[PDB]
């Protein structure tokens, strides 16, 4: 059984990085990460550009 | 990063209030509440009517 | 077996005002009205406003 | 011939509000203002809530 | 209040197998297990082909 | 001209008996009974599962 | 309150002449119709093409 | 850099038609006009049936 | 087993007509050419209007 | 790389023997078939019911 | 009120870039430019290819 | 007549060079590439990250 959790991960430099962000957080905390689905992409304009990018991540259970 | 739970909020008064419902269980469980995005709503039709809204409530992580 | 049909309640007052007033109009004319499930929502802008949302009404079949 | 401009209203209130929001502001600045479609609901989650209601808002050109 | 997971499960006989497996997962960790929702469904096709059913699995909060 | 009714059929089996018993009650009501399009699928999860697959189910007026 | 049925029309003409054929249907049975919506189009392709358009034929109630 | 709006355009003969009208109003005020997308059909079914083309209208920008 | 193949038609004329260009097309090259579903239309606005549909062609395989 | 077609199998027992349907024929003339993913079901409903799966097979190229 | 612009930005180098550069061009021309959302993505295959992004820019009315 | 294959690009590297890979395959077996549109993005975890761009890749017959 595989499960997913919804990150947003941010970037300044590109979508691919903040994909990157999401997928950090993921392999940080969770054992079995075995792949990332993009469900939406944006940018927070401010000071700087922040680059977002949302993903389904899927790690398999137990 | 952001993290978002999936939750579905009811309400016997409005949209609104199930909306709120949802929102308040998530802030009694989770720091740093930051939005919730709206992704379904319906009415349970029984001896009262419960009106349910489902939102992405999304949190930021650490 | 549940059967839905596809009605636009409308309202002067609220979007889920709106979805009352059609689950009232199914409830007049089917027997064993269970749940429905948003699917619109608009406002005509005259006079008033009228909020409309339309909603799949499901009710059990015998 | 009709024109869509994509707004979202805010309220403290609810999201029925929220929609009224954006059509006050299409209604402050363009003529013949006729219907709108809400095409997304959200809350941002700060000292307050404020939900928001996206909405086409649609006008008859000339 | 009722929270979804989403949980891909797999069985090598049938798409409503997969369904079960990743319930079967959710009534194992999780109280009060109500529904589930096909989101996906696919096969992965090698030695042998496995049904594929991702499903949000609703669950009441409490 | 097509007409499609919307129906939720139910099976302590499996979702493709579901489909079939929205398509068993069509053929019980109506004449001319030509296809069905799946809209949505899931499981009622109480002292059993209970599949349901909802379906478009077209027939040939006249 | 608003009804929808959920017809698809039919010509060997055009995907407009298939709308109407659906909408000619309607108003042959009910009542009030106001509007449709166009949901789907395409073509059975025999001895000859048959363009369908499949159509939300909107009515009001009462 | 190119933009879009959001038109609706109405004939009393067909889609295509319709389609034709709100690029013709696009034509008339913006420069650069270069394709357009359709988003949706429809038809007002009153004294006379109105078919409606809605299209995003991309015009180059400077 | 069906299987589809995704082609664009062009028309000087119509959206129906562009969907023509494409099935014809299609049985230039394919045997059991059975249906066609639109999935996309749209218009090329140069010295002329081209209006484009898209759509996938389904043919039995054998 | 990999490579996608899109297929639609039958069969006159169930939704995934139907799957299969497709994904044997893909395998019967493709090199380094990898996974499937369901995009449609249906039901033929004619003097028997043939159920129907679409899926995009997807293969690896070289 | 927010109001969306949908424009769609190019680039010979990356998607981010091109996202970039319909931001750039709001900036350009609008105050109070908030958040981007993308769309869609896309390349145009030419003498060279040019990576293109499509979003939604939010400026805050006022 | 345009023709779409849907391919899936990767790439060590990031989402824009995943769409570019799927693009170089499609220009070493067909003439006349014209456009790609972006259909989905995704990561393979492993030993390393592979970004994948999965793309409907468009030529002209002929
Ligand atoms: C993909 C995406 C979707 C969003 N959707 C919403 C939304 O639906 N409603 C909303 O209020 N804010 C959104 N946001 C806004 C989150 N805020 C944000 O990006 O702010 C960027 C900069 O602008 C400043 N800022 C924040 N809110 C406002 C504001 O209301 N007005 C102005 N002028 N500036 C603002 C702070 C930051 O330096 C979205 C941001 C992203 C990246
Ligand atoms: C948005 C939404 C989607 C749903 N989708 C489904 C579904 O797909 N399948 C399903 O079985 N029930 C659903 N439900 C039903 C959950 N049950 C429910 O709302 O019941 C309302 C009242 O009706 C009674 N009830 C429950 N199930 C039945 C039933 O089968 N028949 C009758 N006559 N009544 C029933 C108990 C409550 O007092 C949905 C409820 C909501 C609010
Ligand atoms: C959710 C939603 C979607 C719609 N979609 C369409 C559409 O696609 N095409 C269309 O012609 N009208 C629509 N309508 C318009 C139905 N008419 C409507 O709301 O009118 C409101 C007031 O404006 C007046 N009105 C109606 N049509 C016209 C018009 O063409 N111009 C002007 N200036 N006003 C008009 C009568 C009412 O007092 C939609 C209304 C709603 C609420
Ligand atoms: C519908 C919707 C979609 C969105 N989508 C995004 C998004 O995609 N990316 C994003 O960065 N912010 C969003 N936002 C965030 C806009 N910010 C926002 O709602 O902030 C609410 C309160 O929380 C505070 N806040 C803002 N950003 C942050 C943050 O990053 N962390 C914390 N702890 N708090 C924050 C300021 C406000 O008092 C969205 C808000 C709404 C209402
Ligand atoms: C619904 C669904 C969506 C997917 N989407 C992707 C995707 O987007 N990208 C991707 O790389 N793999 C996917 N996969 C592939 C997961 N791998 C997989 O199913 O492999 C089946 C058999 O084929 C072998 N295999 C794995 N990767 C490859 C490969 O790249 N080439 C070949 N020839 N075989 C392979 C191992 C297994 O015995 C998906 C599998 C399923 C069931
Ligand atoms: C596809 C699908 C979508 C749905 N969507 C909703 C929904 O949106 N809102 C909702 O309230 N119930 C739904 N339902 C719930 C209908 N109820 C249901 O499936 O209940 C299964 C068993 O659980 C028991 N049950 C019902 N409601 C409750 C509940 O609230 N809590 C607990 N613990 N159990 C419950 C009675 C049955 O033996 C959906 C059921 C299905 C199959
Ligand atoms: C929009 C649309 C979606 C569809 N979707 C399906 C589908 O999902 N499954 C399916 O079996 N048939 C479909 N059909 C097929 C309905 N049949 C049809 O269009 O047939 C056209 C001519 O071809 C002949 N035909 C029918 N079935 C067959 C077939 O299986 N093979 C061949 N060679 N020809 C056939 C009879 C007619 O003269 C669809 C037709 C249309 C117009
Ligand atoms: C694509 C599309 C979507 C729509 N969506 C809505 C909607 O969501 N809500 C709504 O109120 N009207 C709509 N409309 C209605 C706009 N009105 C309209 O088409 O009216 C046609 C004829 O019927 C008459 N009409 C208008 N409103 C009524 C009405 O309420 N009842 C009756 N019997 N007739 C009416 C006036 C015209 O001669 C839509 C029209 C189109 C073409
Ligand atoms: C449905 C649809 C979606 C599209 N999507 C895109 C897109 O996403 N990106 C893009 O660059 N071009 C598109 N196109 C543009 C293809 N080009 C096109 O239609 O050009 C029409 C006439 O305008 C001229 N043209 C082409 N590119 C340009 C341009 O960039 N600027 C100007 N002023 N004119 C241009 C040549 C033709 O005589 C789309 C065309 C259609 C019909
Ligand atoms: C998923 C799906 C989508 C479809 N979509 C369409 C469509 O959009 N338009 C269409 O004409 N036929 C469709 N079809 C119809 C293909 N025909 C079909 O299923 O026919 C079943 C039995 O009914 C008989 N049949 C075929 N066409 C007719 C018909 O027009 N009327 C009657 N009474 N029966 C008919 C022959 C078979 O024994 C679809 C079939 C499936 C399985
Ligand atoms: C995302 C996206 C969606 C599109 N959708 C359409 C469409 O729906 N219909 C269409 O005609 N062109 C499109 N286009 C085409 C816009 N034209 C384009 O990208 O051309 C690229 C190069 O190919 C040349 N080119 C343009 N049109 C033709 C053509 O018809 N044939 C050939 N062989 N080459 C052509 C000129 C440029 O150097 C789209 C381009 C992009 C980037
Ligand atoms: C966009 C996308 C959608 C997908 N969808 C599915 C799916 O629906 N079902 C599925 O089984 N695999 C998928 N995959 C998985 C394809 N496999 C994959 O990415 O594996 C990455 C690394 O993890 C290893 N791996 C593969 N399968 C498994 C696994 O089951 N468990 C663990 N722990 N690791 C695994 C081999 C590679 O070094 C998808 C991959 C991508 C990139
Ligand atoms: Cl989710
Ligand atoms: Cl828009
Ligand atoms: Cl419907
Ligand atoms: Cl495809
Ligand atoms: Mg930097
Ligand atoms: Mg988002
Ligand atoms: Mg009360
Ligand atoms: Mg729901
Ligand atoms: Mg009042
Ligand atoms: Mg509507
Ligand atoms: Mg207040
Ligand atoms: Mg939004
Ligand atoms: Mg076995
Ligand atoms: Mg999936
Ligand atoms: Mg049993
Ligand atoms: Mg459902
Ligand atoms: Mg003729
Ligand atoms: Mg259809
Ligand atoms: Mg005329
Ligand atoms: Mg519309
Ligand atoms: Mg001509
Ligand atoms: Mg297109
Ligand atoms: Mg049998
Ligand atoms: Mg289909
Ligand atoms: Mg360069
Ligand atoms: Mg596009
Ligand atoms: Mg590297
Ligand atoms: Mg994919
Ligand atoms: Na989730
Ligand atoms: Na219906
Ligand atoms: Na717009
Ligand atoms: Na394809």
């Amino acid at each position: 059984v595989f499960k997913k959790v919804l990150l947003t991960g941010t970037s300044e430099e590109s979508f691919t990085a903040a994909a990157d962000d999401a997928i950090d957080r993921a392999e940080d905390t969770l054992d079995n990460v075995v792949w990332a689905e993009v469900v939406d992409q944006g940018v927070a304009i401010g000071a700087v550009r922040t680059y977002q990018t949302e993903v389904q991540v899927a790690f398999e259970l137990d």
